[PDB]
């Protein structure tokens, strides 16, 4: 049987499956414990057992196949891979390994990988000869990711305003600058629907850091792609771990010429987690931010690029402002000019219960001429000139009215022309 | 007899009963000591002795049934539970066990459990087949907890303002941000009265950390549920132990499809106790707070959720500000955005002797559309639009003035519409 199918069943069915084959007292233990006990019980009978997971390599040399179902949390059901296997196949962290596994022997605590069947959704020989991510040439985004779905209404105005204000291309480095309760979470959710419906080919990953468990459940049940999260209950080490796990998996996928999109909420919380984890270097900036603490977060943000050889890595991360913590302000100030797309939300627009609370004038994209054609760019500059003189709330109200009058951004543009 | 009646008996009547049995020198020792002496003297007679308690499994394997009457304080009247019983009945910390108990034998210092009769207010065989707490998927609160009472005080008007300002649902994660002497204690008292009157089915728990003994007595004599408190003249380990017992018992009750509400005063004192207890990790934040120190309080505060499978855990904790202690502000900083509901008390409103001193414009609830109907939500949005331009002192003066002229919140909204 398969490990992923077991991890995808709810706890009740896992308990029933364990009980009807001989296991007992499975109800009160953790899901990973139930899965591990079921795996051992099935292995006692001797049938082939399959599994898969994203490889994480530890300092000692051996590695473990973490599962995205549990957001790459270490557990009894993790699959052990020996350094001999990590050297026989040239494997790095973030590699998606799928194959047969074997029960632990006397003196082993984890299931061990038996036969490698696929590496990064490809044969091991082909994945053996993939150029490393850092050897690829970054480029400006040139393939637009359209947000207008064309299937929804009465909230698709958010996607249409996104298309009017901030252009997202394959390989974009997007930063969403929003105060708390400004609508960033469901803005990301609507972006997720836009990406899933418009671009099924792109691999979509949603990364949540220090996020409430109920929102984690909503995001998981709501997004069609892969959602991994680390709640505020877990330590900053877990936030770090999931951050590198996601970024390494994305890099490995991009190495196979795949477009990978990562929605991050938030870069500020990840920066705080990194500041907590990394040792103090003796130089501490204002707000308690260690100077060296922001190196690793930026490396996460700087991985977003359009690869000339093939594929791309788009990263759209949210930045928190006006939260009352000056360390968040410092983190934002260190991440200001890093991204090439900016999307600003304002509390003033959100207070009047009018959404999306996008600050149209302060939002924009760099090198936007590559994403679209000349005439669409002319129409967008006409719209920019029209919107510019008037204030944030008036701009958003005007945009929402004119978009609600029409059905598509095109008809809105001819209506502006007329 | 049954131990619960003995522990709820006043000390004087306990002394008289023990003297009637034939004991002596009872008056001048601890209440637990008198209870233990009475239990031994009566068990010498030979008829059945009953007991109730909450299980706390020690690091050595065995456990102790504690009592909420003494706030789970270790004492001679604790019931001893062998690891064999923790294995035969699948038992965890926080389980409520009631059954026969037996006198200590030679070399035994505690009464020992003899026959397990009821676990978590259920038969032992049913309690072992309950899915563990963190195997249940969290959800947003959808069942509102009405604060407005049919009692009709008409001098306090706190529950009505709570309804007008911040909604509380089943599974809510609420945070009360208040300066000292602003009305925290009686705010929690009104919340507890509303919970007891409107929702008798919900299990109500009041958790007090570093609390003055007089207010512990007041809270016990006022709240109709369970009050477990730890005074400031006790070690931080005592506070931590009380918190773990309360949270584990709440989780075990939620596992039985029960709605459990915990009122905590305060999360700041609990964070200080955890910081004192936990070993230093080498990374100390501003204000002398260890990085890992806040990991365990969050696991408390993050345990609040609405369970899809049934039941919920609401936690309303008070956060303290303007105390002049950098530890307090930092604790507030890592607890700022972790709650669904926020309710802010203002010193300036309190010093005007107008109550409740709720900062209406800064208090609110996330996903409040899931707790009320569309019409009530529209009326509440209208009220927020009216109040938003006003200053918080003036806002509360206006709100109380308008509320006093009406009897119910619905009548208040109808008057506002007119
Ligand atoms: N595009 C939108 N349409 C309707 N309501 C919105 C929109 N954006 C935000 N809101 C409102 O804002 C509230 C909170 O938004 P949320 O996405 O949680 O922002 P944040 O993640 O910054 O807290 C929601 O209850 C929702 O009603
Ligand atoms: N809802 C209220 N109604 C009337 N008086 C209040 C109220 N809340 C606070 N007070 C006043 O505040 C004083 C103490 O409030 P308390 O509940 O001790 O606040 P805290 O717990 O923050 O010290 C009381 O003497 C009382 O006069
Ligand atoms: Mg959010
Ligand atoms: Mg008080």
């Amino acid at each position: 049987m398969n490990l992923t199918e077991l991890k995808n069943t709810p706890v009740s069915e896992l308990i029933t499956l364990g009980e009807n084959m001989g296991l007992e007292n499975l109800a009160r233990m953790r899901k990973q414990d139930i899965i591990f006990a079921i795996l051992k019980q099935h292995a006692k009978s001797g049938e082939d057992i399959f599994g898969d997971g994203v490889l994480e390599i530890l300092q000692d040399g051996f590695g473990f196949l973490r599962s995205a179902d549990s957001s790459y949390l270490a557990g009894p059901d993790d699959i052990y891979v020996s350094p001999s296997q990590i050297r026989r196949f040239n494997l790095r962290t973030g590699d998606t390994i799928s194959g047969k596994i074997r029960p632990p022997k006397e003196g082993e605590r984890y299931f061990a990988l038996l036969k490698v069947n696929e590496v990064n959704f490809d044969k091991p020989e082909n994945a053996r000869n993939k150029i490393l991510f850092e050897n690829l040439t970054p480029l400006h985004a040139n393939s637009r990711l359209r947000m207008e779905r064309g299937n929804g209404s009465t909230e698709d105005l958010t996607a249409r305003v996104l298309d009017l204000a901030s252009l997202i291309g394959r390989g974009q480095r997007g930063l969403i600058v929003a105060p708390p309760k400004a609508g960033k979470t469901m803005l990301l959710q609507n972006i997720a629907q836009s990406i899933a419906y418009n671009h099924p080919d792109c691999v979509l990953m949603v990364l949540l850091i220090d996020e409430r468990p109920e929102e984690v459940t909503e995001m998981q049940r709501l997004v069609k792609g892969e959602v991994v999260a680390s709640t505020f209950d877990e330590p900053a080490s877990r936030h770090v771990q999931v951050a590198e796990m996601v970024i390494e998996k994305a890099k490995r996928l991009v190495e196979h010429k795949k477009d990978v999109i990562i929605l991050l909420d938030s870069i500020t919380r990840l920066a705080r987690a990194y500041n907590t984890v990394v040792p103090a270097s003796g130089k501490v900036l204002t707000g308690g931010v260690d100077a060296n603490a922001l190196h690793r977060p930026k490396r996460f943000f700087g991985a977003a690029r359009n690869v000339e050889e093939g594929g791309s890595l788009t990263i759209i991360a949210t930045a928190l402002i006006d939260t009352g913590s000056k360390m968040d302000e410092v983190i934002y100030e260190e991440f200001k000019g890093t991204g090439n797309m900016e999307l600003h939300l304002s509390r003033k627009i959100a207070e009047k219960r009018v959404f999306p609370a996008i600050d149209y004038n302060r939002s924009g994209t760099r090198k936007e001429e590559l994403l679209t054609t000349q005439e669409e760019l002319q129409k967008m500059w006409i719209l920019r000139k029209i919107i510019h003189p008037m204030g944030e709330i008036d701009a958003m109200e005007f945009l929402i009215n004119k978009l609600a009058m029409t059905k598509t951004n095109d008809d809105f543009f001819e209506m502006m022309k007329r």
